[PDB]
């Protein structure tokens, strides 16, 4: 297990989305399932090229995963995935400038729920997540597992749970008083009210 510090403008960034009182937390969903969107989007566009790309998967979709006895909510998808380099740096080091900007805007009247529009979004989830879970694998490498509980820093390992083809799994966590996102009825209704248009199929799972 490797730790990392974050680089200082996304440390920054989460502490200000940690400690700032706003009541519209239900974008969270939305912004991970727009980054999901966006790596199905990737590796179709990179499997016309080269068909091979989807013998890790030809079904392009994304699953949502309440789970009461673990208090998480899962976001997979069968996207790209991300490789080693883009976990650690490579996408954190492109998301400085869009920290910079979001934080910029919020001290002139935006308000958090912008937070999209500069390509941090999914650092929205640590709105209702305590700690968050990435494990992820892209066709060129290996499955990882990345993870932070804020506080500047993350982790990253080689995952050796159930392999998954190709694509990421989101784990949250929820926060104690943020269970309402694990009813079926409360993620239905924010799907369609901000994800209704995805498209791709998105599976809300129900609990056993
Ligand atoms: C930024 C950022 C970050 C993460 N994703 C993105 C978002 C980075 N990104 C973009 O902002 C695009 C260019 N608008 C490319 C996406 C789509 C990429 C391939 N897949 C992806 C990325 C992220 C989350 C989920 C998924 C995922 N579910 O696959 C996760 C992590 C690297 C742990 C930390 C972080 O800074």
């Amino acid at each position: 297990v490797e730790t990392f510090a974050f680089q200082a403008e996304i440390a920054q960034l989460m502490s200000l989305i940690i400690n700032t009182f706003y009541s519209n937390k239900e974008i969270f969903l939305r912004e991970l399932i727009s980054n999901s969107s966006d790596a199905l989007d990737k590796i179709r566009y990179e499997s016309l090229t080269d068909p091979s790309k989807l013998d890790s998967g030809k079904e392009l979709h994304i699953n949502l995963i309440p789970n009461k006895q673990d208090r998480t909510l899962t976001i997979v998808d069968t996207g790209i995935g991300m490789t080693k380099a883009d976990l650690i740096n490579n996408l954190g080091t492109i998301a400085k400038s869009g920290t910079k900007a979001f934080m910029e805007a919020l001290q002139a009247g935006a308000d958090i729920s912008m937070i999209g529009q500069f390509g941090v979004g999914f650092y929205s989830a640590y709105l209702v997540a305590e700690k968050v879970t990435v494990i992820t694998k892209h066709n060129d490498d290996e499955q990882y597992a990345w993870e932070s509980s804020a506080g500047g820093s993350f982790t990253v390992r080689t995952d050796t749970g159930e392999p998954m083809g190709r694509g990421t799994k989101v784990i949250l966590h929820l926060k104690e008083d943020q269970t309402e996102y694990l009813e079926e009825r409360r993620i239905k209704e924010i799907v369609k009210k901000h994800s209704q248009f995805i498209g791709y199929p998105i599976t809300l799972f129900v609990e056993k």
